[PDB]
C-alpha cells in the first residue's frame, strides 16, 4: 500500500483507542488496554486524566475526519466534561489517576494522591480545543463549551507555587508539598506554564516562568549531535536529549511553527530533537535488529523489563522502538515518520498493528511485540498525524483569547498572535 493510504488507516485505527477502547463508565481513556484482557493490577478501568487530554483532541479528530459523527462526538464529550465535574479535584486540578467507575482519585504512588497540575494542564489544552470547536454550535454544544469553560477557570494554578516562583507539579490535602517536585526546565511540561500564565482567575506572574521554568536562564544549553544543536538543557539527557515524547506533549495544541522566545526557537529545537533520534537509530551504535532509517524513534514506553525512558544513548537505548516517537513527529519529519510508518504497515502488521493502531512498543532484538496499548503514547499519534494534516488542534488552542493574552505574557512571538499597532507618540 501507499504512504497516503497508510496514513489514513493508522490514524483511525489509532483514533480507536479513544473511542472503543474508552472506559464506558467516564469516556476517558484508559491508562492502559491489554488486548490479551490480563492486567497484572487489575485496573483495566483506571483511566490517566493527561492522557485523556490528548483523548478529547482525538475526538475532535474523529468528528472532523468522520470517523464518528457530531453527535456521537458530543455524547461522549458531554459524558467525559459530566465526569470530569464531579471527579476529585484538589485546588481545581485533577488527580493523575481516577477510577473510571466512580471518579475518585487512585494514589499514583501513596504521597501522590491529590492534584497534579501537569496532566491537569494536558487535560486543560485538550479541553480548550472542544471549548472553541463547539463554541458556535447549537444550544448543547454551547452548553458544553460553557461546562469546559468553567472546569478551566477553576484550575487553580497559582495555589501549586506555594508562594514560590515556580510551579509544583503536585499537591496533596494531607501529604500537603511532601511530594516536593518544583517543575524546572527543559522538560515535557512546558504547557502547564503557558496556560497558567493564560488562566484568567488563577494566574501566574511571568516570574514563575522566567525563574521557576526558565531557571533564569540556565536552561539555555549548547547539546550538539549529528551536526544538529540543542538549546535548551534537557534534564538528565545533555548529549542527545530526552526521551522524543517532550517535543510532543506541550505542542498538540500549542504550535510549536514560529513559536520562539527569550530562552530558544521551539521549532528548531523540537526538530532538532527528532532529528538527533532518528540518526541515533540509524548509526545504531548499539547494533540492535531493525534499526534504520526505515524503523526508528526512541522514547518512554513499554519495555522489555517493565517500562523505561527510551532515548538515545548507551545507557537509554533498550533495542526497544516505541511507534509514537516517530508517528507523533510526523510534523516536523514527515517523509521520515511515513518512512518508518509504510515499512510497519506493509512489512510488520501481523506483528505491531492491533485493533486500535501500532502497539505500545516492540524489540526485533528480543522478539518482543506486545500486544498492548498506553493512552499517553496512541493520544499523540492521532493528534500530531492529524495537525500534519490540517493543523485542527493548533488552529483551535492558539485561537484561545487566554493563550495569546498568557504567551503574551510570557514574551513569547508566534505567528498566531495579533499584534497591536501604536502610532509614535500615543
Ligand atoms: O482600533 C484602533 C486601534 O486601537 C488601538 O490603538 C489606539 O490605542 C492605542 C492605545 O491607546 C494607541 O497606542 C494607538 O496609537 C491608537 O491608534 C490598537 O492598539 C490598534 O491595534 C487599533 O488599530
Amino acid at each position: 500500500l501507499s504512504a497516503d493510504s497508510i496514513f489514513n488507516i493508522v490514524e483511525e485505527q489509532t483514533f480507536q483507542y479513544f473511542w472503543d477502547g474508552a472506559e464506558p463508565v467516564s469516556g476517558m481513556a484508559r491508562e492502559r488496554y491489554h488486548v490479551d484482557g490480563n492486567y497484572p493490577e487489575n485496573d483495566m478501568n483506571v483511566v490517566t486524566s493527561g492522557g485523556s487530554g490528548f483523548g478529547v483532541m482525538a475526538l475532535l479528530v474523529g468528528i472532523e475526519r468522520g470517523y464518528i459523527s457530531r453527535e456521537q462526538g458530543l455524547e461522549r464529550l458531554m459524558k467525559i466534561v459530566s465526569f470530569l465535574e464531579k471527579a476529585d479535584r484538589f485546588h481545581g486540578a485533577w488527580p493523575h489517576w481516577l477510577y473510571g467507575e466512580t471518579g475518585k482519585v487512585k494514589p499514583f504512588g501513596q504521597k501522590d494522591n491529590g492534584g497534579d497540575l501537569v496532566e491537569t494542564s494536558f487535560m486543560i489544552q485538550g479541553l480548550l480545543c472542544v471549548r472553541q470547536y463547539f463554541a458556535n454550535g447549537n444550544e448543547q454544544e454551547k452548553a458544553l463549551a460553557a461546562r469546559i469553560d468553567q472546569l478551566w477557570k477553576a484550575v487553580e494554578f497559582s495555589w501549586y507555587r506555594n508562594g514560590k516562583n515556580v510551579l509544583y507539579w503536585h499537591w496533596s490535602p494531607n501529604y500537603k508539598w511532601q511530594m516536593n517536585f518544583p517543575v524546572t526546565g527543559y522538560n515535557e511540561c512546558l504547557i502547564m506554564y503557558i496556560l497558567a500564565a493564560a488562566s484568567p482567575t488563577h494566574g501566574i506572574p511571568a516570574e514563575v516562568y522566567h525563574e521557576g521554568w526558565a531557571k533564569s536562564g540556565a536552561i539555555k544549553d549548547s547539546i550538539n549531535a549529528y551536526g544538529h544543536t540543542l538549546k535548551l538543557s534537557h534534564n538528565f539527557a545533555k548529549e542527545y536529549g530526552g526521551p522524543l515524547f517532550w517535543s510532543h506533549y506541550s505542542y498538540l495544541g500549542l504550535d510549536p511553527h514560529g513559536l520562539k522566545d527569550r530562552y530558544a526557537d521551539y521549532w528548531e529545537n523540537n526538530l532538532n530533537h527528532v532529528l538527533i533520534n532518528r540518526e541515533w537509530c540509524i548509526q545504531n551504535p548499539k547494533h540492535y535488529k531493525g534499526y534504520g532509517p526505515d524503523s526508528w524513534g526512541l522514547t518512554a514506553s513499554y519495555s522489555v523489563k517493565g517500562y523505561a525512558a527510551h532515548a538515545p544513548g548507551e545507557n537509554n537505548d533498550l533495542g526497544v522502538i516505541s511507534p509514537t516517537a516517530a508517528l507523533s513527529s510526523m510534523p516536523y519529519t514527515p517523509e521520515y515518520s511515513k518512512q518508518a510508518m509504510v515499512h510497519w504497515y506493509n512489512d510488520m502488521r501481523t506483528k505491531i498493528f492491533g485493533k486500535y493502531g501500532f502497539y505500545d512498543a516492540f524489540s526485533e532484538t528480543e522478539n518482543w511485540y506486545p500486544q498492548q496499548y498506553l493512552a499517553i503514547d496512541q493520544g499523540p499519534i492521532v493528534v500530531m498525524m492529524e495537525n500534519y494534516r490540517s493543523g485542527l488542534l493548533w488552529k483551535l488552542f492558539m485561537s484561545c483569547p487566554e493563550v495569546q493574552a498568557g504567551l503574551k505574557k510570557l514574551d513569547f512571538q508566534s505567528p498566531y498572535l495579533k499584534l497591536e499597532h501604536h502610532h509614535h507618540h500615543h
